[PDB]
């Protein structure tokens, strides 16, 4: 800590408060979050791609670990309220998704998942970057529903689940399972992409947290869920959300889409 001065909090992310600083000899300008886990996060330093947050330095001293992290000026939560009243244009939505899909396609080839994804964690730049950060009341907006029907054992399509309802999300403008208890958002996605059963998800009736007494109701159509996201988008985000975690997409195989066709970088419009 001594290195650095902080400038202002910025964050209380889930694991800890984080801070813009300024390194006192390199004169960067950083992100600190004050918090087995040792080797974990030592890993983490060597996952370097350019849609992750490089973790710059892990400083364990005296029952804190500190993580000093490149800075970014925007998330994407507030760039959403930002953009409220005009909306996110679809060629930057579009390109924010290919984005991200790269930086999860390249955690989950070295079986690393982010398990909590959500617009307050991905964050941006004025060159029109998105990065995914800080790898994994708690918002249960995102949460895939193996995590919810108690699945211990899940896998990287929980991360491919929670991306398809930020997309949704930057499409409408509005959260797509606004949950507010674990069965209210298990209860919001049954009520849009139906009750599951045995048909759509073999197994799903011998998960933990399953009960027969769970309501059963239809599925909902995605013109419905999504307008005015065309026919690709509509597709894509259709097969991000299948229930059966083994059907959902994979993130090599998103980047592959058809609505990746004529993806492009746009220039956002930040006001810093
Ligand atoms: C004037 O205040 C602000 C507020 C937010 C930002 C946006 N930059 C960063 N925001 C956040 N978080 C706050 C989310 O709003 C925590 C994410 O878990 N973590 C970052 C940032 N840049 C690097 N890191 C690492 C710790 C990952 C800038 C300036």
């Amino acid at each position: 800590m001594e290195n650095f001065q902080k400038v202002e909090k910025i964050g209380e992310g889930t694991y800890g408060v984080v801070y813009k600083a300024r390194n006192k000899l390199t004169g960067e300008v950083v992100a600190l979050k004050k918090i087995t886990a040792i080797r974990e996060i030592s890993l983490l330093k060597e996952l370097n791609h350019p849609n992750i947050v490089k973790l710059l330095d892990v400083i364990h001293t005296e029952n804190k670990l500190y993580l000093v992290f490149e800075f970014l000026h925007q998330d994407l939560k507030k760039f959403m309220d930002a953009s409220a009243l005009t909306g996110i244009p679809l060629p930057l939505i579009k390109s924010y998704l290919f984005q991200l899909l790269q930086g999860l396609a390249f955690c989950h080839s070295h079986r690393v998942l982010h398990r909590d994804l959500k617009p307050q964690n991905l964050l941006i730049n004025t060159e029109g970057a998105i990065k995914l950060a800080d790898f994994g009341v708690v918002t249960l907006w995102y949460r895939a529903p193996e995590i919810l029907l108690g699945c211990k054992y899940y896998s990287t399509a929980v991360d491919i689940w929670s991306l398809g309802c930020i997309f949704a999300e930057m499409v409408t403008r509005r959260a797509l399972f606004p949950g507010d208890s674990e069965i209210d958002q298990l209860f919001r996605i049954f009520r849009t992409l139906g009750t599951p059963d045995e048909v759509v998800w073999p197994g799903v009736t011998s998960m933990p947290d399953y009960k027969p007494s769970f309501p059963k109701w239809a599925r909902q159509d995605f013109s419905k869920v999504v307008p005015p996201l065309d026919e690709d988008g509509r597709s894509l985000l259709s097969q991000m959300l299948h229930y059966d975690p083994n059907k959902r997409i994979s993130a090599k195989a998103a980047l592959a889409h058809p609505f990746f066709q004529d993806v492009t970088k746009p220039v956002p419009h930040l006001r810093l």
